[PDB]
DNA sequence: TTCAAAAAGTCCCA
DNA sequence: ATGGGACTTTTTGA
């Protein structure tokens, strides 16, 4: 995963740019994934300019046989280049291009091929650059992530990432006054699973500088959003952070010759946070999105939470197997008393939800294999070997054609709220028809105790608005261009209101699910109400 | 027993 | 061929 160069020079200028190598001519500059040491090439080179540029001081102040010009390039191999990664190849490629800068008498290359994670560093260091390895919960080996639980729990839990841990052991290794520069997936920054490694970023080493690059495709070919973060164990009373977030994720990356001038740019807009400030979230808004943020949240009595109960789609486990077009000939075998109605994430619009394109075989409620062999045999039996690999399928608790996670019907068949589980803007709809979904779908109803103060034609008035649209998308973790993450962790922690504007937010919900629902949809007026309902929801919350 | 999180997403076309 | 757009499964720890 070879890391855009204009972006690896950024991180190298960041660690280095203001070192005195006068007064420390050792510095230890560290790289955990070096690879082919796309990071460390670099280093050697700034390295070599900053001892070259001070070559006669240091012949002064210092043994002046030492410090001479060609001497510089053994004394940056022996004691100021470290580099570590697992692939034997990728180090004896950064070994030889490390020699090939310049037999006398073998210098000795600073190079481990290793477990970053489990060896025993012997020393701390100035300086750390790099880019870690990204692991998922999904796509990490069972025998390792017992290791990461028992060994990194300060930042490793449940569907944590690896990079978690990389993070972890470069502020462990940093020396006093160090500097490091790392670029990593941005969703820690917003995402419950990195609650504990916020926790400890933040109460271990001052965070300089943060770069948010969003939905931004920084890597050609790669479904990642990543960001850049820099810090360092400096004594210092100020505590503020540096934060570029970008403003157009359409754009290249390589506009201008250097990275600087892109942050500085109109692409980019800046603005400080306060690190002593962080809670265990971190907000990081300009003051509008601040003041805005904070209006919402000091205004609104309630939260989702507080008055909804939230639950997860159906995950079968295999979809192939149980889901099946409506004008499917198979479902001739299948009793009605099996079939639901099932929809997808794009099938949520606004306020409604399309017609049912699709079936799902709610087979748990199948007695036995014997009263109904056809419907298992011809049916669900196509992908028998499939559906006994689902791990409950292994265990016994569930049997082979029974749906992995079936929850509970009755949650479903119900007057409900649904949302798409990814989508580029809030997409809340009543659902009349008793919709099934996956886990791409979220559903939430009303508690019987909160019925007589909201109803939901208000709710998903409010919550479509364009004020709830960028009042969710301040805190809401961003997954890649265009596409943010509705899930409950954040969608129930919504603050919602109720004031003299409820009934009239609510009678125009009404009539844009009236339109909406119409044989001839006059979308044009739902616009209009939109605005309308935009603007009493403004003046609720006086913004 | 059984909840919900997780993009080095995935797949496609021009 | 690549880059950009539409769309989103089930494995997994707790
Ligand atoms: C996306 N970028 C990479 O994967 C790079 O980082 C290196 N890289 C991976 N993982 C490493 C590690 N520890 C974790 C680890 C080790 C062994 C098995 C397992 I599963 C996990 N330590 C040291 N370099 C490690 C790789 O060799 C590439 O150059
Ligand atoms: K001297
Ligand atoms: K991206």
């Amino acid at each position: 995963y070879y890391t855009p160069k204009i972006i690896v020079d950024y991180i190298v200028k960041k660690t280095l740019k203001n070192h005195d190598i006068i007064k420390n001519p050792y510095p230890r500059i560290l790289d955990i994934s070096c690879g082919c040491g796309n990071f460390l090439l670099e280093v050697y080179d700034i390295l070599y300019d900053l001892f070259e540029e001070n070559i006669y001081e240091l012949k002064k102040k210092y043994d002046e046989n030492y410090w001479t010009v060609d001497n510089i390039h053994r004394h940056i191999l022996n004691y100021c280049i470290y580099g570590a990664d697992i692939d034997e190849k990728a180090i004896s490629i950064l070994k030889d291009s490390l020699t090939n800068k310049k037999d006398e008498s073998d210098i000795k290359i600073n190079l481990f091929c290793c477990d970053s994670l489990k060896k025993k560093w012997r020393y701390k260091f100035d300086y750390i650059v790099g880019n870690p390895p990204y692991i998922g919960h999904k796509k990490l080996e069972k025998k390792y992530k017992k290791f990461l639980l028992e060994k990194y729990s300060e930042v490793y839990k449940d569907k944590a990432d690896l990079y978690f841990c990389f993070y972890k052991k470069i502020i462990d290794i940093l020396k006093q006054g160090g500097i490091g520069s790392v670029i990593t997936p941005r969703y820690f920054l917003e995402s419950l699973s990195g609650k504990d490694l916020r926790e400890y970023i933040k109460s271990n080493v001052n965070v300089q500088e943060i770069v948010d690059f969003l939905g931004a495709n920084i890597f050609k070919n790669i479904g990642v959003s990543s960001c850049i973060l820099t810090f360092d164990k400096k004594k210092t009373k100020e505590t503020y952070i540096d934060v570029f977030k970008i403003k157009n994720e359409d754009i290249c990356i390589n506009k201008f010759e250097t990275l600087e001038e892109l942050l500085k740019s109109s692409k980019f807009e800046h603005f400080n946070i306060n690190q002593r400030l962080l809670s265990d979230e971190w907000i990081l808004v300009n003051k509008d999105d601040e003041t805005f943020y904070n209006k919402i949240q000091e205004k609104c009595k309630y939260s989702l939470e507080d008055i909804a109960i939230s639950f997860q789609g159906i995950i079968t486990g295999c979809d192939k197997a149980f889901i099946l077009s409506k004008d499917d000939v198979k479902l001739n075998l299948v009793d009605d008393k099996f079939l639901k109605c099932w929809i997808k994430s794009k099938n949520i619009n606004k306020y409604i939800v399309d017609k049912s394109e699709y079936r799902l075989i709610y087979s748990n409620d199948i007695d036995n294999e014997n009263t109904n062999k056809r419907i298992l045999d011809e049916i669900i039996g196509l992908y028998k070997t499939k559906l006994e690999n689902r791990r409950e399928c292994k265990s016994g608790i569930r049997k082979w054609y029974e749906l992995q996670w079936g929850r509970e019907k009755l949650f479903f068949e119900r007057k409900k709220i649904m949302y798409p589980y990814k989508s580029n803007e809030n997409r809340f709809a009543i659902d009349y028809d008793n919709n099934f979904s996956s886990a791409d779908v979220y559903s939430f109803f009303i508690k019987e105790e909160y019925l007589d103060k909201f109803s939901y034609e208000y709710l998903v008035g409010i919550l479509n608005s364009s004020v709830y649209d960028k009042y969710f998308k301040i805190t809401a973790k961003k997954m890649s261009k265009n596409i943010y993450d509705y899930y409950p962790n954040k969608v129930m922690k919504i603050r919602i209101f109720r004031d003299n504007n409820y009934e009239e937010i609510e009678n125009l919900s009404k009539q844009i699910i009236s339109i909406l629902l119409n044989k001839s949809i006059d979308k044009g007026k739902v616009e209009k109400l939109q605005i309308k309902m935009d603007n009493l929801i403004m003046d609720s919350l006086g913004i």
